[PDB]
């Protein structure tokens, strides 16, 4: 399949202009093989697209350049998984800000990258956390998969993955959006989610 490949495609919403995108295919979701998780070059979120049916996608092409294959410190990486973190980053004005979040897993395909999410935006992100850590920007603090989900806004989706390191945490793909939403099912954020 196209997992592990780099791809490029056009994107058009409605009568808007076509924009061009390059990225890396990370995963073909077991519970919905039409759904691919993609990391676009320079964009930090993980996106899910049903490439075989999404008419917003045009001119889909496999790129001839290979994904970097190739971690510098697998043991350090291992220890980050499941940890609460404070993640500092540089802002438009040159000052730094920080978001607190949780390291979820090593990313597939892109070896040096990690899945992470944040209280301020609880969707799936990917960063090279060992690079950010070495530069002093990362402080480490001391089955439902395949089921349908709804919440009242009726927003509908599917549970696509369970986080091994924190089994009450799941990834959800909603039908109306291309982000991957992350929820800890014991928390308030998840209290309007119901499953079938
Ligand atoms: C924008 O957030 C981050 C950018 C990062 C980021 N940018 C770079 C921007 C400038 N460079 C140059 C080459 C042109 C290219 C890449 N580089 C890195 N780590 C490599 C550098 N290191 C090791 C010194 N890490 C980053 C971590 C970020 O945020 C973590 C918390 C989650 N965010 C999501 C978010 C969304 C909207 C508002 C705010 C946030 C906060
Ligand atoms: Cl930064
Ligand atoms: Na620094
Ligand atoms: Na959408």
């Amino acid at each position: 399949n196209i997992v592990g490949c780099r791809i490029q495609h056009g994107w058009k919403e409605g009568n808007g202009p076509v924009t061009q995108w390059k990225g890396t295919v990370l995963d073909q979701v077991p519970v919905n093989p039409s759904l691919y998780l993609i990391k676009y070059d320079g964009f930090d979120c993980v996106y899910g697209l049903e490439l075989n049916k999404d008419e917003r996608v045009s001119a889909l092409e496999v790129l001839p350049d290979r994904v970097a294959t190739s971690i510098s410190d697998a043991h350090l990486a291992d220890t980050m998984i499941g940890k609460a973190v404070e993640h500092m980053f540089e802002t438009e004005d040159g000052s730094k800000d920080e978001w607190r979040g949780m390291v979820l897993a090593r990313a597939p395909v892109m070896n040096t990258w990690f899945y992470i999410t944040y209280e301020k935006d609880p969707v799936l992100y990917m960063y090279q956390l060992l690079d950010d850590y070495k530069e002093g920007d990362l402080r480490i603090m001391p089955s439902l998969v395949g089921k349908q989900v709804e919440y009242a806004k009726k927003r509908t989706g599917m549970v696509i993955h369970q986080v091994e390191a924190k089994p009450s945490v799941y990834f959800i793909k909603f039908d109306d959006d291309f982000h991957i939403y992350v929820y800890d099912l014991v928390k308030t954020s998840a209290e309007n989610l119901y499953f079938q």
